[PDB]
């Protein structure tokens, strides 16, 4: 029942210090909505940041078109831009705007990782959805992207889904999301945190069920075990057949609204929360350490499932399953398909990072 | 921010089904205030379970006296009863009531497992207070006492207390409480339990800090680690020194006021916590196995700490600093001084109690 600043979620995540992002810059895919800019500068300075340069980018005909929602799609933008400019208010901020398509996704990604001038080191991806919603070509084209964006030097960060293990389908079995379960993609799993003065006092899975959310997670059924999760002690999907495929998500943060994010959404502040929140988190994290390291980290994956546990903070409470009957999908010790990893804890993942 | 009935708390434990503590005596010390019982039998009336009979016991003077304190004095009383009596129906309540002083103390613990009409076979305490704030004449007579109940075939459990690791104390380091630091007791933890369906989503180590309070529990200065204590291993004092004591608790459970338990104070329904709630809890727990096995268990510590692992839900999340500096203590992978062997699971308990 707290509610922290992305300040407050960065210190207890120990976010390296004296670092903001400088000389990076950081995509965010847009898929509709838009952002008015006086209720960012408002945001901005009530923190006492430097507020970031942010620019927009128009593909295939979108534009940054706000109309004053409610709720919607304005709350998606603007979440974006004050989590991770908040914390990274050095790195320039690249909004790529796309018609909600398929085709429209494909190009504003396309275009980003592809950028001449703008040159994202680091993409922001919220919008997800059941892998198996997607058409077989979607999935071929998409998953090229990635791996296109991977050797581009290019890190990719995905939400996992804000829909538990089930990821919103009702057929009755369990359903990871797209395109956090890409092994060319950080995948972002969502917990509740309780911190109080830069130390975490607890940090379980997020799950407000049977109602209002939880984590996305789980096995792939589209994609194989990578190599780089074989000592990762990924189970077989929960699904009848039970085969081995790609473990999601890779890592988790604070994705809890009663325990959310102070953002200012059309003018008025408010809580949020969802996956979706942790994703710009963890790109202002990658852009903070690409400054340090003078180059982009690029593809994460396969290093951070080789590094030291004491990097992470590894989650061993609560499940998936948003009816809380299965109790699918479990944390425990080590990797779990609810929060990955962990969260991790900046100051080691950069120190193991750094060069020996 | 979901509370609980004690039913809805005893599913997610997993109490005996099919007993109710017919044929017990629980015996419940009071050193103040008093219940008024038409808020009693209207709270078991709501509730859908048989009113247990319940007896007053007048030690050294002191009678049922309520006078309808907003707070305080009658909060301790009907919440023991309403919580164990919703658990154990069937079992008969003797409360004593005895003024509040180490004589009134002791001679209503006397009485109560000495009492040759009404015979109890569990007594549950709420009153503590650090271990080192009583005299060492006090300490040895109610230890005493202890002993006595355990060789009388009495089952007696304590609560840890409600001021997290340091208990009270502002000397800067830390206590734990007693009567739950004597070894002849069966200590009471706290934790924050999240419960939806006779299921356990998620449960944490109970710490409202800096606040609105946290689970007591540590590593005793006045006693020695037990020999049935030794394969748990309990940390040595963090304080300075830092030589072996007896680990506190032995168990925990549900104590988290925001979690708490629904309950009918002088007339009116509210939410309490707190550790004292945890004692009469599991009072009718131990009422139900005995129930069960014929014969009352009396002191469980012992068999409890050499049974398997499956019987409890460990706690691994969460620790006992009310500050959260230090984070002492640290909940985690079995024993532990925040929690114990943790939550018990009570047709698994009750299994491991039957004859082979
Ligand atoms: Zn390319
Ligand atoms: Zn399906
Ligand atoms: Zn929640
Ligand atoms: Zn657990
Ligand atoms: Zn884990
Ligand atoms: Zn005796
Ligand atoms: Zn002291
Ligand atoms: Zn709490
Ligand atoms: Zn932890
Ligand atoms: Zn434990």
């Amino acid at each position: 029942p707290t509610a922290y600043t992305p300040l407050d979620v960065a210190q207890a995540y120990q976010f390296p210090e004296g670092l903001d992002g400088q000389g990076q810059c950081i995509a965010i895919i847009e898929l509709g909505g838009g952002y008015d800019e006086a209720s960012l500068a408002q945001y901005f300075a009530s923190l006492g940041v430097p507020a970031p340069q942010v620019v927009s980018v128009s593909v295939d005909g979108a534009s940054n078109q706000p109309t004053g929602d409610p709720k919607g799609p304005d709350g998606e933008v603007e979440l974006d831009i004050e989590v991770a400019g908040a914390l990274a208010p050095g790195a320039k901020f690249a909004v790529y705007f796309a018609p909600d398509t398929t085709a429209g996704f494909l190009d504003a990604i396309t275009t980003a990782i592809h950028d001449p001038t703008l040159k994202p080191s680091v993409v922001s991806i919220s919008w997800s959805g059941p892998e198996d919603s997607w058409t077989s070509a979607a999935i071929a084209a998409m998953n090229r992207a990635f791996l296109d964006a991977a050797a581009l030097g290019v890190t990719v960060l995905a939400a996992a889904g804000d829909s538990g293990s089930t990821g919103g389908e009702q057929d009755g079995l369990y359903h990871v999301h797209f395109p956090a379960a890409s092994p060319y993609v950080l995948a972002c799993g969502g917990t509740r945190l309780v911190a109080s003065g830069g130390r975490i006092a607890q940090e379980t899975v997020w799950n407000d069920g049977p109602d209002g959310g939880a984590t996305g997670g789980g096995v792939s059924r589209i994609f194989p075990l990578p190599a780089w999760q074989e000592h990762a002690n990924v189970p077989p999907s929960a699904n009848p057949g039970a085969s081995s495929g790609r473990g999601v998500p890779d890592l988790a943060g604070n994705a809890d609204p009663a325990t959310g994010y102070e953002v200012v959404i059309d003018g008025e502040a408010t809580v949020i929360g969802g996956t979706s929140a942790v994703a710009p988190l963890f790109a202002a994290l990658v852009a903070r350490i690409n400054q340090k390291l003078g180059k982009a980290v690029g593809y994460l994956n396969p290093t951070l499932y080789q590094l030291p546990a004491d990097v992470f903070h590894d989650i061993t409470e609560g499940n998936n399953d948003i009816a809380n009957r299965a109790q699918i999908y479990q944390a425990g010790p080590g990797w779990d398909p609810c929060t990955g990893l962990g969260s991790p804890i900046g100051v080691r993942l950069l120190q193991a990072l750094l060069p020996s």
